């Protein structure tokens, strides 16, 4: 019993978690699927390092002090499973099981639930930031079984990301699944913005010519202002990137975007609950039409776009509206992030700190964006809060940024560019801001051929079938959701 | 063993399609959960036919002719297993249940197979046209044990709808659950165009500013030419109708989109599988973004739209420009249909004839069109056509459209008319036009901040890292999808 904490994958993850825990000054037992990367590991990265090994489950339980800690950091799926079926015979009631991987939150409150009658204290914990965050500071959200806890936060707290006065970016989030659905949502948002850069880099460069470096530059000022975050500070440093030959990097690379599903699972999620989290169904599908790059190459061929189209206007008034534009859309994207979370909370009674979540995604977090404590100060101001938009700080980004929005985009839609992202940003904008929309037409169709009976605006809740056509029946169908 | 078939479920659809199999000459037995409802049809809307009723399951079935022959027309889910259960020790070998509601084809799947299991020949069978289709001449969508077909061939063919040589509306679609993935389809399909519709309406009332009669006329006009369809036509109808106080209908209905889940799951399957149907994803968080009705009245009184918009422009110019953007964008929602259909051919290995579907769709059919023609046309050219967009007929006509589709679209977003499906619509083209898109740039991020590493143009499937921050590890992620 002379380590403090197992580790369980000994990729990208595995690896660099492992030394940061080391430098942390804890003693770690590193343990792998393949067993002889677990030497490899001994022998290189943790060449100079307290870290030890184990050649078996067996071998690596019985080096741990009680109450026994293992982590979990494995490619999501049935490999958790596994791991969990073979650790939980060498384990002691109160041992606790920590996966730290992405997985879906309703295989996690599953595990949770199993474990807890086994006498197992079970946490799933997202973790961000990618290698350098796991390395040297990752933001954290643990949910899961919370009699864990107390157990893991010292480590927990010791190897996160620290803000400004020291604080950790990691707290316990909720119940069961509550941690790896915060950091599925997490993931939602970061493909939305992904997704609104691209398209801002897309018109940098074809409506206005922009060079690779010029456009570097664009982004490594817009970083000083109200842009300031990861994803956009890591563009401006892709954009300058240049290869052995001299030559940038950026321009030599495949164009077709790979998922590991958390943004998928995130959309899903979304339509599963009846959540208007536009963006990041069209990030997700943006992906899928990137892959499909050799009908696109054909397609090209045989589709034309519009004619006639030259740019007569101010480049550097233009490049501001792109600037603008994607601030207000990043701004959406995160509104429909915590809509969702708020959707969670009431769909499986998990207590979530809106503004504690928005805290912990300040450090070693690839959503890590200035605003954030914005959106803290918000549910501070009103935890009831049914959308960032309403708050004041939003709402204002969002009217000024709102000219040079519908410019940019209008520009974009002139000059055949696929905005995705940016126009379904729009849309959400200008369908949650209007009192009526044109969805009655909706309900009149379908009363109209399926019978599915609408309600009026004088009186919500009782419903109507009306024989539209003069020649209909009286026996409609239920009126009911699915 | 006097009735030549039965059907359990009286609502709008099961009492209409009994009537319809009555007038064709087929006794039909009538069966519900609530049996009081049953002595109330025969009593009233099948007062004068040869329909007979049954106090129980087990009177039911000792009515029919062999090979028992049952139909299902229940609420989708649990409802069914009901049945089914039930039904199964009272039938014998070869003998037939038919689902004919909306239900998952997964379900209709694991059915399929267990039925089989037990000598039971089971059939999950879409049916199209609502009410007055069911009363007159449904689309019909078989599938499931092909064993089955012969037997309910002669009725199925029977009451479909026919079509100008008075071929019906109605063919053997597949094994197991293709049958309801092909209805599944047709319904996202069916959402795609009436949100589509329902912001045509919203931009010649807003932008516009036309009277309810006159958007009537305009839908009516076209109607006569490209935009030919059964909900063109009916959108005609409601925009006119008039209530029994002389004052429009639709003005009274209320603004919140129901919806009973064949969207959803369209949409779901499609992110599941990677096929980008970015249509029905905006068309189902549409009527979730509408039920949000109170949050939308809260909004309304915060967020503001452009402050200084006025059309200044020739009224029946944009007029046209509108139903030019509508036809594309419908051609779009067809065309991400039939992706989806392609994918799951791919994906079970079902033998799906593209052309076939189209023609099934002409007659007692909510997505009727006078296209589908031309759609079964191109298949028939060319069996392999990989998207809908690359046949001449829907080429040229997008690009006739286009100048007028941008038109739309960009004055739109001027105006802060919502758009969801219009954007994407044209998102989708200009994405799927494009030999080179900004993913690559997705792709630099994803390698840069968590090492999942890309492929270059020159060399695919070749994956690599690089050390972007010149500090980081040797040790990537793994390549993979999920
Ligand atoms: N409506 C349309 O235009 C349309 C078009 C095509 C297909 N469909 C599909 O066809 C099916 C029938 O649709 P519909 O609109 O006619 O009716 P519905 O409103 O979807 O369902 C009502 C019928 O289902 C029965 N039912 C509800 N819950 C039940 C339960 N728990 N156990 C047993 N029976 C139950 C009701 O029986 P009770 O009387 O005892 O309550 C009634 O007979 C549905 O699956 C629907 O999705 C609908
Ligand atoms: N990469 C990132 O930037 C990122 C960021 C945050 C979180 N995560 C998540 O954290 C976890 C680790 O990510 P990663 O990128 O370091 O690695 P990864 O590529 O997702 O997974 C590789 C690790 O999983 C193991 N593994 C794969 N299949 C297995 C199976 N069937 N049974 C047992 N072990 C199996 C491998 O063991 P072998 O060596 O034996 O093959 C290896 O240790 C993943 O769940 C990932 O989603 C990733
Ligand atoms: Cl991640
Ligand atoms: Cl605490
Ligand atoms: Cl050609
Ligand atoms: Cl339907
Ligand atoms: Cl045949
Ligand atoms: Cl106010």
């Amino acid at each position: 019993a002379q380590a403090d904490i197992a580790l369980i994958g000994l990729a990208v993850m595995g690896q660099n978690l492992i030394l940061n825990m080391n430098d942390h000054g804890f003693v770690v037992c590193a343990f792998n699927r393949t067993v002889s990367k677990v030497d490899d590991f001994l022998a290189n990265e943790a060449k100079g390092t307290k870290v030890v090994g184990a050649q078996s489950l067996k071998e690596m339980v019985s080096k741990l002090k009680k109450p026994r800690r293992i982590i979990l950091l494995v490619k999501a799926g049935q490999a958790v499973d596994d791991f969990i079926e073979k650790l939980v015979p060498l384990l002691d009631t109160g041992d606790i099981i920590i996966d730290g991987g992405n997985s879906e939150y309703r295989d996690t409150t599953r595990r949770c639930r199993d474990l807890k009658a086994k006498g197992i204290l079970f946490v799933g914990s997202g973790v961000s930031g990618g290698e350098e965050g796991a390395r040297y500071g990752p933001s954290l959200m643990p949910g899961g079984n919370k009699e864990a806890w107390p157990h893991i936060k010292t480590i927990f707290q010791g190897i996160a990301a620290k803000v400004g006065t020291g604080e950790p970016c990691c707290d316990w989030v909720g119940d069961e699944g509550a941690g790896h659905f915060v950091k599925m949502v997490h993931n939602g948002i970061e493909y939305g913005d992904m997704q609104l850069i691209c398209e801002a880099y897309h018109l940098m460069k074809d409506v206005l010519g922009m060079a690779q470096d010029e456009m570097a530059q664009a982004f490594e000022d817009w970083n000083k202002t109200e842009l300031d975050s990861f994803l956009i500070e890591i563009t401006a440093n892709i954009l300058k990137f240049q290869d052995t030959d001299g030559k940038h990097l950026l321009p030599k690379i495949r164009d077709s975007a790979g998922q590991k599903g958390t943004g998928k699972w995130t959309a899903i999620s979304a339509l599963e609950y009846g959540v208007p989290v536009t963006l990041i169904g069209e990030a997700v599908f943006a992906r899928c039409l990137s892959s499909l790059k050799d009908e696109r190459i054909q397609a090209s061929k045989k589709l034309k776009g519009p004619q006639k189209f030259q740019f007569d206007g101010d480049k550097k008034s233009f490049l501001e509206d792109i600037r603008k534009a994607l601030y207000a859309s990043k701004i959406i994207s995160y509104a429909q992030g915590f809509m969702l979370l708020r959707q969670a909370a009431t769909e499986f009674g998990w207590t979530l700190n809106y503004g504690g979540i928005a805290l912990m995604w300040r450090g070693g977090c690839i959503i890590r964006s200035v605003f954030l404590g914005k959106i803290k100060d918000a549910f501070d101001r009103n935890p009831e809060l049914q959308n960032l938009l309403l708050d004041d700080f939003f709402k204002s980004a969002v009217e000024n940024c709102q000219d040079s929005w519908r410019r940019a985009v209008s520009t974009g839609v002139q000059a055949g560019i696929p905005m995705p992202c940016f126009t379904t940003a729009l849309s959400f904008y200008d369908g949650y801001r209007h009192e009526m929309l044109p969805a009655s037409l909706i309900q009149a169709q379908r009363d109209y051929f399926g019978a599915h009976t609408y309600e009026l605006l004088a009186k919500p809740g009782q419903f109507i079938h009306t024989n539209w056509t003069g020649h209909g029946g009286t026996v409609s169908s239920s009126s009911y959701n699915a």
